[PDB]
This record gives structure tokens, C-alpha cells and sequence, in this order.
């Protein structure tokens, strides 16, 4: 289930950077940015394989890629944020 | 993010000295010159560990290494100046 919506302005600033890269189709910092997200635990609506893609949301200070990600769906503005490595997802509201 | 491009001629003259040292591979005044800059805060573009190195820019009169540094990247002419101990960065243009 998606856990509600979150205003873009309430997320870490790096969430805004990733959306901007997603919009320009990169270039992305990591070679894993843009891989298909499988939605293997069925948290998001079931769709054909390849409908969802994931992109890193950089966590300043982490020594790795960390756990923040933006998952896009194929619908317009269908962008979900996860700060816990896919345990929970919130639909991003870009207007607040 | 990088704050913009600045002409080397517009930075303190000690920046020029540091770049000259880097071009000849030293010798450097401080033992810390040439250590890896981790880019831990993610202010500069994401790169592998060791792509960036830090060099002191002497602050006239200071008893310590102070807050000025030159960060080099592995790309041709990629050198950044920080006057606030890595809070902000500017790309150095050596052509002006
Ligand atoms: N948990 C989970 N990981 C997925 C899924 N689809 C792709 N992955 C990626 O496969 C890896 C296997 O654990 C995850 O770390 C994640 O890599 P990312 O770190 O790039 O997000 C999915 O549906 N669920
Ligand atoms: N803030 C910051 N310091 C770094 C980084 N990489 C190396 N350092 C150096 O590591 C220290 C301890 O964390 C910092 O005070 C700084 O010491 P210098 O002043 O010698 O560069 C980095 O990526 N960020």
C-alpha cells in the first residue's frame, strides 16, 4: 500500500535533485540509477515488469548509496519516495 | 553543488602558489597535502574514493592550516577552491 502523499518541500533536498535528473534523463551519478524496480514485495500497485524504475536519492554523509530512492511509475507525476529501502512508499506531491 | 567558476587571478595569490606546487608534484608545506578528500557531504559531483585530493591554500598569518583549500579532481583542469573549509566550492579557471 502507498502510505499517503508527502509534499516535495518536506523531503530531503536531494529528493528535489533526483526529480530534476529524472526529468532531464540524467546524466545520473550512479550506474544503478534507472534500473527497473521489480516491486517484488508488492507494496506498490502490481504492473508489468518494467513499469517502475528506481533512482538514488543521495544521503549526504552516508558511505554508500544508502536507503533513499525515488521510484517512478509510467503515469504522469507518478513518483514515489522511500527513505527505508522500499519498506514504505509515499506518493510525492510536487505542488506543496 | 559548485558555486560557479572563478578566475585564478581573482583568488588569493596563495591559490596560485598551491596550483604551482600541484603541477610540480610538491614539495608541499604540510604533510596533509595530497591526502584524499572524501566528498563526504556530497557537495562535489559523486565519484569513486580517491578521485579528489586536498591541498592547503596558506592563509597569511595563521598558526594553523586554516580554512582555504584546493581540491583537485582527476579530470584535466578540475580544481576547486574552498575558502570556508569545504562549506562551498568554486571551479578555478586557470586561463584568467
Ligand atoms: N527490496 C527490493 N529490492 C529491489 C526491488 N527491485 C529491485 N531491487 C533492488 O535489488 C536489490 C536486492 O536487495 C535492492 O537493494 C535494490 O537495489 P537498490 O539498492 O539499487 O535500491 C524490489 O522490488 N524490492
Ligand atoms: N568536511 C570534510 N572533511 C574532509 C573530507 N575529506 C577529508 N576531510 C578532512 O577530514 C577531517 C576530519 O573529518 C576534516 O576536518 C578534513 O580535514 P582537513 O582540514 O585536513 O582537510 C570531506 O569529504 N569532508
Amino acid at each position: 500500500d502507498v502510505s499517503g502523499t508527502v509534499c516535495l518541500s518536506a523531503l530531503p533536498p536531494e529528493a528535489t535533485d533526483t526529480l530534476n535528473l529524472i526529468a532531464s534523463d540524467g546524466p545520473f551519478p550512479y550506474s544503478q540509477d534507472g534500473v527497473v524496480f521489480q516491486n517484488r514485495e508488492s507494496v506498490l500497485p502490481t504492473q508489468s515488469y518494467g513499469y517502475y524504475h528506481e533512482y538514488t536519492v543521495i544521503t549526504p554523509g552516508a558511505r554508500t548509496r544508502g536507503t533513499r530512492r525515488i521510484i517512478c511509475g509510467e503515469a504522469t507525476q507518478e513518483d514515489y519516495y522511500t527513505g527505508d529501502h522500499y519498506a514504505t512508499f509515499s506518493l510525492i506531491d510536487q505542488t506543496c
